[PDB]
């Protein structure tokens, strides 16, 4: 689990979005396992606008936070879940690092800001959704 948030959104994985961020609906993309929700208290994050390939990330499922090299966004595919189908997932950065189910949510930031969040893993990786494109949430 895990949110980010900046001015008055809330960025979560589309999955884990609960019925309140569907009441309150921005933006979602399937594609890209992000939904934003509008919220009234003004949020604790800020967001990076850069090219980093190096940042630390939260990892629930260790208690610890990690440094991690990940790849630049892209379109890789998913594996089907209970939550979507076999597909092919975008804006999506590959890192080598523990991950389990469960982890989905938590922050990767690099000296800059918040660059994205948990949103795929497997044996010894873990992905992270980008969020440094979306530049309407610092407005
Ligand atoms: C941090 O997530 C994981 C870590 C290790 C393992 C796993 S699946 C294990 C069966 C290999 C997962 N879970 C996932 O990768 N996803 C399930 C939830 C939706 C995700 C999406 N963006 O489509 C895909
Ligand atoms: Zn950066």
């Amino acid at each position: 689990s895990g949110a980010i948030y900046v001015g008055n959104y809330r960025v979560v994985n589309r999955h884990l979005a609960t019925h309140n961020d569907w009441a309150n609906l921005v933006w979602e993309d399937s594609s890209r396992d992000l939904l934003v929700s509008s919220t009234t208290a003004q949020g604790c994050d800020t967001i990076a606008r850069c090219d980093c390939q190096t940042g630390v990330y939260y990892c629930s499922s260790r208690r610890k936070h990690y440094p991690v090299s990940f790849s630049k966004p892209s379109l890789i595919f998913v594996e089907a879940s209970e939550y979507y189908p076999a597909r092919y997932q975008s804006h999506l950065m590959l890192a080598v690092g523990h991950s389990e189910p469960g982890d989905c949510g938590g922050i990767l930031r690099c000296q800059h800001g918040v660059v994205g969040i948990v949103s795929t893993g497997g044996n010894g990786l873990v992905g992270f959704a980008d969020v440094r494109d979306l530049l309407w949430l610092d407005e």
